[PDB]
């Protein structure tokens, strides 16, 4: 019993994990193989952030411009690549290290953690969400673009985000392991305002079933609704409508809990019409949306 | 910028873990050089848990009926002793992934990252505080037993925790390495009523302090306070009594922030007494108290 916001264990990632410097930009390089992904604008001086053009930059760096420090041992840079908005540094030694992974473009909702990297060094890990607008909101000091969010999947670690720039109103934006923004995000410094941040319905109700799991009931009320009455509440409350696959995807959580997806809908619904009143739900005041029906399910049958 | 409960990454401990099963019962054990530590219940058949005689369980057993287990490859056991509530294992093999580490027995309101863990395997790590009443608010299922708290300074892992029961309440009791309780716990299926659980103060005042350096300072107010007044306030409210030594370790938050201790602690005050009135502060709209003073420094200026 007991639900907490848990990360995935760092280990197989923290052993991914370099340093690397262009001229005198450092920060975090992910190995992989003999391939190290970073963000493109390590190639960037303070001055050339304004509208970089990281094809006419990348002419002026070779091989040996690229120092990848894994640890305290170099490691060889034999080649380099643009892919979108990542650097590919080809290095003569495979990561002995290298889990089973994958690169994969997560869908908004979607969770995953972040190795918080300064240095190549692991600060810390958290659970995030992708933003219904494509932001992230993290915690990210100077120096921990390159920093990666996974999944993992028994063995196999799903590398869904790197780290690449802060919002000018402290959220955060980056790519996949592809170098594709998610969002309309540019890695150049600009205004870049994120649109309208939702909330994830479909998280918030596996949250609602994670609490009736772990005693957390008071909320549980005699109403139901259909999902065209509550998709006009949560257009109201700038709730993410909530669809047939929401329902389906929340299926298990209906199951071992015997309440009907429409029925804590409308749980939901009073929650957001009425407020908490001053009571807590798994020790929070408001409606949490980074657990995942996958997570609460995970976390709620010990899956390693 | 942002701020996150963020954990200690976990590889470290990760390479720790191991499985022990006597009997039928299997938890979780930690592996450290020559030394396999787990909670002396895994000794338990379900039926001694009433009141079982560990002096009289463990006469029945010997070094072979402990079944140590590192993935899928098996330790020898030389040698078994009780140490208070945790069996040591000598095994005839030191751990290779033996980190730098210590045993420390933590402080109520201190922090720590907990591997949770299944079988040996880790499921995922979450940040935790040793409540005021000795429990900690933790994620744990069967199985999750011998799971450890740790924090890591640079290199070295001091291990502060290992997980052994469940409240009636679904609240969390264990002890630190030498398998004494944190709290009046003892490892027996009985009546344990944890004592009010009180608001950690100086950790809520480092949340604050961590808030305004975030850009979330609605809740700076024209006031002032004495540390006589404020805890006044506290006593009301079920918050830990501030001292002097908690002014001194909030004094570099103070220093970088430009706001006395004692104002702060009227902002506090006036939280308290008006409520957030639905706004929230770093994302939350209750006093988060599962931040150090230590936890916010290193956050706010990223530390590995
Ligand atoms: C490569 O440069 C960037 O991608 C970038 C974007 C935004 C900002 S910020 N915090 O001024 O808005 C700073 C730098
Ligand atoms: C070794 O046995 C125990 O330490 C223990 C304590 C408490 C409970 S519980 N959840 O019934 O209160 C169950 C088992």
């Amino acid at each position: 019993s007991g639900f907490r916001k848990m990360a995935f264990p760092s280990g197989k990632v923290e052993g991914c994990m370099v340093q690397v410097t262009c001229g005198t930009t450092t920060l975090n390089g992910l190995w992989l193989d003999d391939v190290v992904y970073c963000p493109r604008h390590v190639i960037c001086t303070s001055e050339d952030m304004l509208n970089p053009n990281y094809e006419d930059l990348l002419i002026r760096k070779s091989n040996h411009n690229f120092l990848v420090q894994a640890g305290n041992v170099q490691l060889r840079v034999i080649g380099h690549s643009m892919q979108n908005c990542v650097l590919k540094l080809k290095v003569d030694t495979a990561n002995p290290k290298t889990p089973k992974y994958k690169f994969v473009r997560i869908q908004p909702g979607q969770t995953f953690s972040v190795l918080a990297c300064y240095n190549g060094s692991p600060s810390g890990v958290y659970q995030c969400a992708m933003r219904p607008n494509f932001t992230i909101k993290g915690s990210f000091l100077n120096g921990s673009c390159g920093s990666v969010g996974f999944n993992i999947d028994y063995d196999c670690v799903s590398f869904c985000y790197m780290h690449h720039m802060e919002l000018p109103t402290g959220v955060h934006a980056g790519t996949d392991l592809e170098g594709n923004f998610y969002g309309p995000f540019v890695d150049r410094q600009t205004a870049q305002a994120a649109g309208t941040d939702t909330t994830i319905t479909v998280n918030v109700l596996a949250w609602l079933y994670a609490a009736v799991i772990n005693g957390d009931r008071w909320f549980l009320n005699r109403f139901t609704t259909t999902l065209n009455d509550f998709n006009l509440v949560a257009m109201k409350y700038n709730y993410e409508p909530l669809t047939q696959d929401h329902v389906d995807i929340l299926g298990p959580l209906s199951a071992q809990t015997g309440i009907a997806v429409l029925d804590m809908c409308a749980s939901l619904k009073e929650l957001l019409q009425n407020g908490m009143n001053g009571r807590t739900i798994l020790g929070s005041a408001l409606l949490e949306d980074e657990f995942t029906p996958f997570d609460v399910v995970r976390q709620c049958s010990g899956v390693t």
